[PDB]
């Protein structure tokens, strides 16, 4: 499940879908030949590099837009924290016992400190990869 | 005519629709009470300040997204440059004799230098405001 993002709203560090994989963009360039944009990114799950060029479209006369796809993040409540995993619950009560937390920008520690102070309103943002789920950021409500 | 942009892809300097007006965002904050984002922007045409808070939606369980609207930019060919205006043509051959160029980041000079060297492939990106059109950026093909 994905959203369309115009290329002028894509900056380094964004998470895009490259070659069907969730990736963190580390380099943006432009093709001289076509004017497409080329995004080099790091697979959030495998840590391999993927590249993909933007999709050009013409929905109307005088309207050219380049887009990439970005993931739809799910929001889960945090019920408990174990060794490197968490117990999450979807907002329909579906419990996920060992959701992994990505090692990126000390997410575990930020999350721990926020769970200590106020567990009721900690949320994790979660990406899916062909079934595998992983938490990649946090929010507070 | 507008596109939906997720709030995590909105940074200072982006052009958003605030209160129905095209604006350049100069400050982003978050409401404690609701978690919406609040965007303070400068009307591209009047130079007045407008603010507007994000729209929250729930398209699916465990999926919360905040969005703002952004304009759809049209792309026009540049046929000639006058005193502060340009002659543009849409890609269906509709000629616009005095399209104004916004004074923002020396757009006129960047545009002039690019029109001197290679007029065939200079384009302007144009926003509409209830009929009034204005060029706000340039591209080269």
């Amino acid at each position: 499940q994905t959203v369309t993002i115009p290329c002028h709203h894509i900056r380094l560090g964004d998470i895009l879908i490259l070659q069907g994989r969730p990736c963190q963009v580390i380099r943006i360039s432009t093709s001289a030949a076509t004017g497409q944009h080329r995004y080099l990114g790091v697979d959030l799950f495998t840590k391999q590099l993927h590249e993909e060029s933007s999709f050009v479209s013409n929905p109307a006369p005088s309207v050219v837009v380049q887009t990439m796809l970005g993931p739809v993040f799910k929001q889960y409540r945090v019920l408990d924290m174990q060794d490197g995993s968490i117990v999450a619950m979807t907002e329909t009560g579906d419990v996920k016992q060992n959701l992994p937390v990505i090692d990126q920008s000390s997410l575990w520690n930020r999350l721990q400190k926020a769970f200590e102070s106020g567990r009721g309103s900690v949320r994790v943002l979660v990406v899916s990869d062909h079934g595998r789920e992983m938490a990649v950021d946090m929010k507070v409500v």
